[PDB]
């Protein structure tokens, strides 16, 4: 079986008490990576930390903070000053029409889903370079490959992060650091349960009916799972992915129709 070669390393995993971030944390812990996990809500984060500790043989430190604020980033970096692995993630922006998005709505989305990842990279990449090993994985969205009609804030902010990452990945590649993006299609998380319920109500169908329709519309016929998302993250973080950088890995069951 495949030794990812990262046992004993340390990962800062953002926005990881639930969903895709949690799947990444669990996958890294299963490969022996010590974790600092961040989310805003203490009780949920502490329960996730307990669950990961019990199922793995690694240290798990929970930091309850808002990763999109200076104080939150300072708290995360105080707990994890020199990570080998950084998984960037935060809550996504709200849906709507851009006629309703103030300058401050745009700034909030840019801060959460573009500038916060850039700042955490700025704070951690030189330590990785100095050690000759680093892995940075940004959780973005299929929206960067095909815009989502109601998510202009994501289409914009996450494409901005993607362009920045394209440049930085190539600049730091000679020092054993890779920077890649993981782009989820439709994944079976609590966030999607909330979205589907609101969409089903607006459409006059049941949420179970809408979920089944959305699954059938995806070529694979199902939603993605946090476990398989985390497995791809773990592979990117491994000693077997050192020649992969600046890449946008789309996990979507074939939903995006572009050849590239
Ligand atoms: N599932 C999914 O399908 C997706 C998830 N997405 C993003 O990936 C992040 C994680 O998303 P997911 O893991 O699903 O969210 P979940 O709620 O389960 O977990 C969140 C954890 O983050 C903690 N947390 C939140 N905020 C902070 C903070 N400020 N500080 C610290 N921790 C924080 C929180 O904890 P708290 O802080 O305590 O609240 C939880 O621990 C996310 O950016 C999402 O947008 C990417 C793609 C898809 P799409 C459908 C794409 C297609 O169809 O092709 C497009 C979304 C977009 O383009 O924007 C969802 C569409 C919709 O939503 O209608």
């Amino acid at each position: 079986h495949m030794d990812l070669g990262i046992a004993g390393k340390t990962a800062l995993v953002c926005a990881a008490s639930k969903g895709l971030g949690r799947g990444c944390a669990e996958a890294l812990a299963a490969e022996g990576v010590n974790l600092v996990i961040v989310a805003r809500t203490r009780d949920t984060l502490e329960e996730t930390a307990e669950e990961i500790r019990a199922a793995s043989n690694v240290s798990v430190t929970a930091v309850a903070c808002d990763i999109t604020t200076p104080d939150g980033r300072a708290a995360a970096l105080a707990a994890c000053p020199q990570p080998d692995i950084l998984v960037n993630n935060a809550g996504g922006p709200p849906p709507g029409d851009f006629r309703d998005f103030s300058h401050d709505d745009w700034i909030r989305a840019l801060e959460a889903n573009m500038l916060t990842p850039i700042e955490l990279i700025r704070a951690t990449v030189d330590g990785m370079i100095g050690r000759g090993f680093g892995r940075i994985v940004n959780i973005t969205s299929s929206a960067v490959k095909a815009p989502i009609d109601v998510l202009a804030l994501s289409n914009g902010a996450r494409s901005g992060l993607t362009g920045f990452v394209a440049g930085l990945s190539r600049k730091v590649a000679g020092q054993g650091v890779t920077i890649n993006n993981l782009l989820p299609g439709l994944f079976d998380t609590d966030r999607i349960a909330t979205t589907l319920a609101a969409s089903a109500k607006a459409q006059g169908v049941t949420v179970d009916e809408l979920r089944a329709r959305r699954a059938k519309e995806i070529p694979a016929g199902r939603l993605g799972t946090r476990a398989e998302f985390g497995a791809a993250c773990a592979f990117l973080c491994s000693v077997h992915a050192g020649y992969i950088t600046g890449q946008n890995w789309l996990l979507d069951g074939g939903a995006y129709p572009g050849t590239f």
